[PDB]
């Protein structure tokens, strides 16, 4: 049916520094935050998906 | 980089939006770019893990 929808629930679909996995990161981001913190990621940043963070 | 154990691999304790549940978000960046991050979060921005992604 119709329900709302906000620029928030946003998904950069990076992936796994340890072990090269796709990973929807669903970031509830505003869109130039969102930009922002991806620049953060083309700085340095990773992320690291739960299922491999707990597995090690 | 080389060797192994690199400041990076880093871990933002939050809660998901929806699920109102604990995200340990195994995110891997320099401490200060992890805090730049983190001070988005506390402005405005929030993580939706990939399990209620998914389900909505
Ligand atoms: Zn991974
Ligand atoms: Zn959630």
């Amino acid at each position: 049916g119709s329900h709302m929808a906000e620029p928030q629930r946003h998904k950069i679909l990076c992936v796994c520094c340890k072990c090269d996995g796709r990973i929807e990161l669903t970031v509830e981001s505003s869109a130039e935050d969102l930009r922002t913190l991806q620049q953060l990621f083309l700085s340095t940043l990773s992320f690291v998906c739960p299922w491999c963070a707990t597995n090690q």
